[PDB]
């Protein structure tokens, strides 16, 4: 397992634009185009990002180039955050792609209000930390996913997703 494949399996893959848990026009592999309630606006996003004439749809080509290009960014955007670096910095392998997850679903505003969890996992109060994640508007919009990620967190493994 790595971050690419874990986040496939929380984001799925659709090739027309569609819309995400929170209503808003994405395409691919949770690729956010706005979160204006115009599906005319996200088709220009799409259009922008692909750099052609897509009509809403694309190819799982260009799927995955997205893609790539959003994992790079949440990686990138974490680096630059001097409240997240230290705690990224801190962690092994496995709950690194747990904090990518989170900043790529959330970004970074997103989590914002999570400072009493960061100082946990910095700390290495792993259970801990799994049960503060959970005291949030993210577990109760998508328990499914957050269990999956508070358990890589909290195990510093991929059991969670071993079972897709
Ligand atoms: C729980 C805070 C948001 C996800 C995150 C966790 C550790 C390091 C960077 C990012």
């Amino acid at each position: 397992m790595n971050i690419f494949e874990m986040l496939r399996i929380d984001e799925g893959l659709r090739l027309k634009i569609y819309k995400d848990t929170e209503g808003y026009y994405t395409i691919g592999i949770g690729h956010l185009l706005t979160k204006s309630p115009s599906l005319n606006a996200a088709k220009s996003e799409l259009d922008k990002a692909i750099g052609r004439n897509c009509n809403g749809v694309i190819t799982k080509d260009e799927a995955e180039k997205l893609f790539n290009q959003d994992v790079d960014a949440a990686v990138r955007g974490i680096l630059r955050n001097a409240k997240l670096k230290p705690v990224y910095d801190s962690l092994d392998a496995v709950r690194r792609c747990a904090a990518i997850n989170m900043v790529f679903q959330m970004g970074e505003t997103g989590v914002a209000g999570f400072t009493n969890s960061l100082r946990m996992l910095q700390q290495k109060r792993w259970d801990e930390a799994a049960v503060n994640l959970a005291k949030s508007r993210w577990y109760n919009q998508t328990p499914n996913r957050a269990k999956r990620v508070i358990t890589t967190f909290r195990t510093g493994t991929w059991d969670a997703y071993k079972n897709l």
